[PDB]
């Protein structure tokens, strides 16, 4: 059956993980592609050639800044989604501690046999206190979903319901969507696949802030362009998109608001004093990203502002520089949704939850 396991929220980091085994936790990172883990003393080092085709998937989807040396064992590279910093790591077999489940709640315990790359303890400076490594949940051969299907004959396919506090919900094997009270007609949109890269992508066509169309340039929203990561708890926006999003959401705001100093990464923020609050949250426009197949992923306040510090809540809009996807959406734009991150029918459903819930204890 496919394989339950709760998601926490980490308060210092706004990181989600997993319990792994013994304790240890994992972060899932959707566009990580690799299991990796720090690894007891002496932990055997699996019999892979590098010429393996198991090897092969351990190498497919290159960690930036590392080698990939020429192909005698296995070396894979793991990348922490955070920092930045990659190491070398040898392919290992080890245990995924979880639950089976035939709908939303535990069946029975079980031990999933999955390989991960060991990596050195510096590699969890910036991951939760406790956590001990990565849990890939990208479109790659040793992820986690995909390791999951192969060890439990189950489908490459998982499920999301990321919390905002409490225990949330990962299911990595499919079955029938849960919660049918609140994803009966859950929408699904086409996950596209792109060159080079093992991420979940998406196509946006159009971005709506409160009832007005957001104008942006000539193919600026094109197939594809929608990129889902876990790895920030804002939006990334392209700066093509960037100025007329945040443009719009400040004049409508402004309509409706105090300005504060911007602390960074973010460049709008507001005094929290001066913010209503109804019931998607901090009372700010909506904003709306309309997707192939023709539903609308929303945002509200919970979505669109993030907390900072006491008396400070900043715009989840921060602008990319430096070196492409048009739109990321991170963490807390996922949260409260539930997402069928489907491989093999190549969509993803997302059900946003109604206010009275979400996915904390569910």
């Amino acid at each position: 059956l496919p394989v339950l396991a709760p998601v926490t929220k980490d308060p210092a980091t706004s990181l989600y993980t997993i319990p792994f085994h013994d304790g240890a936790s994992l972060v899932l990172d959707v566009a990580g592609p690799l299991v990796w883990s720090t690894c007891d003393g002496g932990q055997p080092p699996a019999e892979i050639p590098c010429s393996s085709p198991t090897c092969l998937l351990a190498n497919a989807y290159p960690a930036p800044g590392c080698p990939a040396p020429s192909c005698k064992p296995c070396t894979a590279y793991p990348y922490n989604p955070v920092s930045g910093a990659c190491a070398a790591g040898s392919l290992s077999h080890t245990r995924f501690v979880a639950n089976t489940t035939d709908g939303s709640k535990p069946v029975s315990k079980v031990n999933v046999g999955v390989l991960a790359a060991c990596a050195p303890s510096k590699l969890l400076a910036s991951l939760p206190r406790g956590s001990t490594g990565v849990a890939g949940l990208a479109n790659s051969g040793l992820a986690l979903p995909a390791q999951v299907a192969s060890a439990q004959k189950v489908a490459n396919r998982f499920l999301l319901c990321l919390p905002t506090g409490g225990p949330g919900v990962a299911i990595f094997g499919g079955g029938p969507v849960p919660w049918p009270q609140f994803t009966q007609s859950m929408p699904y949109t086409p996950l596209v696949t792109k060159g080079g890269s093992p991420a979940h992508y998406i196509s946006a066509r159009s971005i709506v802030v409160g009832d007005t169309r957001v104008p942006v340039p000539e193919g600026a929203l094109a197939t594809g362009g929608v990129m889902l990561s876990t790895r920030l708890p804002y939006v990334l926006l392209r700066p093509d998109v960037y100025r007329p999003l945040m443009d719009a959401f400040t004049k409508a705001l402004a309509a409706q608001a105090r300005a504060v100093e911007a602390v960074a990464p973010f460049g709008v923020c507001y005094d929290t004093k001066t913010l209503g609050n109804n019931l998607g949250g901090y009372a700010v426009p909506n904003v709306q990203l309309g997707l192939d197949g023709g539903s609308d992923w929303t945002m509200t306040g919970k979505n669109s502002m993030v907390d900072v510090k006491q008396g400070t809540a900043c715009v989840a809009f921060v602008e990319m520089k430096g070196v492409a996807p048009a739109v990321i959406l991170g963490g807390a734009q996922m949260e409260d949704f539930v997402l069928d991150f489907d491989m093999e029918k190549k969509r993803l459903g997302f059900s946003r939850l109604p206010h009275f819930t979400g996915c904390g204890g569910l």
